[PDB]
């Protein structure tokens, strides 16, 4: 296996949301075989952002994923040459963004190269607002279309005052190798959290913990 137990991470995010221009850097570790992941993100340009940090935690790797002997696992079959994916993002107010990640592997690292852009979020709603708590955990359904791995996720960002904000979101995946064989479908349960944030979220400590199943017991 190229995927060691123990791997770093190196990241850069350029984007642009409602047009304010922003550069993310990140560096972490984590842990393919068990699904756990951790990483420090700083802002580098265009801080302190304007809008929720929380609607980008999504895009900063489903290598990062347990999977079962059951199910074939494309991610990690995808190294040492990678993959990448594609992902839109549509929120019940109208914000719509789109996100990619070329991801490569030296070493013992991986490197990510993300891209986010997003519109037409209301002036006046919780993104641009900055209201939102976090990321409820959520479902990831796998399976193929036009012979094109893609997960959908439906979920919701808790705001302050026990509102929810709905968000659906599909993300194609494509291995840079010819002939990594596709799975069958299945489910990959996600949990993000950001674990600490200093005052205008300029730096900020982000988790997750993913599980591949086929929906039973």
């Amino acid at each position: 296996s190229a995927i060691k137990p123990d791997m770093k991470i190196k990241l850069r995010m350029e984007g642009n949301v409602n047009g304010h221009h922003f550069v993310i850097d990140g560096d972490g570790t984590g842990k393919p075989f068990e699904g756990k992941q951790s990483m420090d993100l700083e802002v580098k340009e265009g801080g302190p952002l304007p809008f929720a940090f929380d609607i980008l935690t999504t895009a900063f790797n489903r290598v990062f994923a347990k999977y079962p002997d059951n199910i074939q696992d494309y991610f990690k079959q995808s190294f040492p040459k990678g993959y990448s994916w594609e992902r839109s993002l549509t929120f019940e107010d109208g914000g719509i963004c789109n996100a990619r990640n070329d991801i490569t592997m030296e070493g013992d690292t991986f490197y990510n190269k993300v891209r986010f852009y997003g519109t037409n979020f209301p002036a006046n709603g919780p993104v641009m607002q900055k209201k939102t708590l976090k990321w409820e955990p959520a479902t990831e359904k796998m399976y193929v279309r036009d012979g094109v791995l893609t997960g959908d996720v439906e979920t919701a960002l808790l705001l302050e005052g026990n509102a929810h904000y709905r968000c659906d979101f599909r993300t194609t995946y494509k291995a840079k190798e010819k002939g990594v064989k596709l799975p069958g479908a299945h489910f990959v349960d996600h949990c993000i959290e950001i674990l600490s944030h200093d005052k205008d979220y300029n730096k900020v400590k982000l988790y997750e913990h993913a599980v591949a199943h086929s929906g039973l017991p």
